[PDB]
RNA sequence: GCUCGCCGGAAGACCAAGGGUUCCUGUCCAACGUUAAUCGGGGCAGGGUGAGUCGACCCCUAAGGCGAGGCCGAAAGGCG
């Protein structure tokens, strides 16, 4: 589920802003970190035989914010070639209001492209 | 993995002495291994030795060692 909404500033300027689901985003935290969690050498543990608990509590949420980045462009695929609204190339990356587990949102900023005289 | 051979009062399994990480896992093959090596008791990194009742310490003494005073000896020191 996208839901796109889409505001103009002024004329050539256009903001988009991204709305993924709620509990949609934060339910691959564990789907991201098991094809990770095998392959961290930590110290006192073997190869890929490390606990839940010893990687959750250090960095097992704070990879998250680098598939945040890989999230806030994989709605794209449902926005730019399903929604047809042309960017120019690659706009500014903002994050935006995010809660708890919760929804996000946030917006960016580019021109569109202007006409041809063809 | 399947055959073949060898020891079986030992070429098997443990303990004391002595050694002091050689134990286990991942990784590396320059040097070390009387050859090559992906392998090792090799290099590097991380793990691993849980005791009221097993041993030490502890109580008691043998050979013997030391020995307050003491006797003896130029000094050191000898015996007790």
């Amino acid at each position: 589920h996208m839901q796109v909404s889409v505001e103009t500033t002024q004329g050539l300027g256009r903001r988009v802003t991204i709305t993924i689901a709620a509990d949609s985003i934060e339910t691959a935290v564990k789907s991201e970190l098991v094809n990770v969690a095998k392959k961290v050498r930590i110290d006192g543990f073997r190869k890929g035989k490390v606990p839940m608990n010893i990687v959750a509590q250090r960095y097992g949420a704070s990879v998250r914010q680098d598939v945040l980045g890989d999230l806030m462009s994989r709605n794209f695929i449902d926005a730019i070639i399903k929604e047809k609204i042309n960017p120019a190339g690659a706009p500014t990356y903002v994050p935006g209001e995010y809660k708890l587990g919760e929804d996000f949102t946030y917006s960016v900023e580019f021109e569109v492209y202007p006409e041809v005289e063809l």
